[PDB]
């Protein structure tokens, strides 16, 4: 009771900078610790019932096969809301999928887990730039 | 042809106790075998193409990475609409990722793929109480 | 620079064959290289900001875990937009997870990761049948 305790690699406390609700859904802008901006959408009736506000405090949550890493989007643009850029602090190989950490700037870490060719084929080692990629829908939302 | 056969860890069938819909999607909340209750939302054209409605039976399925686990929510209330509780009834450890089985009361279970090190810090072993945490919108709806 | 370098085990280059703008999300189908047609769900936002319109070239990305794979419907329908039929024509075993790629008519190639007990129930092999099924909200695309 110290603390939340769930699964998910990434959960990261901070503060809503912006609500927009639309009449099904609502984005919520979310300021982390390190500066580093999150986006998650949420359902409607989540944000009236989780009494969401801009300058509120929330948690987010984020599983890590739910990140995508990206080296060089090579002009392209994406449909996710997030794209955070890091470096490589940790990598851990298992059988086929690999845990990946990039550290944002500002200090946030996130971790990814992607398959083992992934790492290979991006080339990733300690220090080398990286981009997480997460769609606004696949953060869940939290509030005390 | 005796069943459906899909990847899923977890299929399960129910029958739709509500049904409501939007003028984008529509939530369908389905009452499980062992009185477990699991929303999903669809969209409004699946809804109306599956021929949704209150009574009828459904099959609810649910990739086991889609599914968080929480053993101590300390006060937090979640955006997902799912938050089923069980007993830690199996666990398989991979290289990284490994696989844990809950049983709900009244007897379903629910498989999730989590980090080798969310078992570890969640300190889960058999009999230990649990959540399934799983967002309305990863449960995918299957129609006979 | 030569390319997109992104961790997806899918990466498909296409062209939009349709895009259904409602009030709050679009979607938006693809055909794909090999005559495959692929649907996606973005929000209206990036329909707009990603300046979306039916022939202009996409990029679709679908994460492994994120696709589901299926051998029998056993006459039930789906609310996944997605069902691609293909054969297998790789396995990868890992401890606990295991990569499969199907080939599609047409020549695209699709990669699932599903759990080694999965394979084993479906009884999948190279040349099996099987389709993989996505949601078409768990398609990120991309527009150079």
């Amino acid at each position: 009771g110290s603390h939340m305790k769930i699964s998910a690699r990434n959960v990261f406390k901070g503060t809503v900078s912006a609500l927009k609700e639309g009449a099904v859904n609502a984005e919520v802008d979310i300021l982390l610790g390190g500066g580093d901006k999150l986006a998650a959408v949420v359902t409607l009736e989540s944000a009236r019932s989780l009494q969401l506000a801009a300058g509120k405090e929330v948690v987010a949550v984020v599983k890590a096969p739910w990140v995508l890493l990206m080296t060089d989007s090579s002009g392209y643009r994406l449909s996710a809301r997030n794209i955070l850029t890091g470096t490589v602090k940790t990598i851990e190989t298992g059988a086929v999928n690999a845990e990946v950490t990039l550290a944002l700037q500002g200090g946030t870490e996130i971790t990814s887990m992607v398959t083992k060719e992934a790492v290979a084929e991006l080339g990733l080692k300690p220090g080398a730039s990286a981009s997480a990629v997460i769609k606004a829908s696949n953060v869940i939302l939290g509030v005390p």
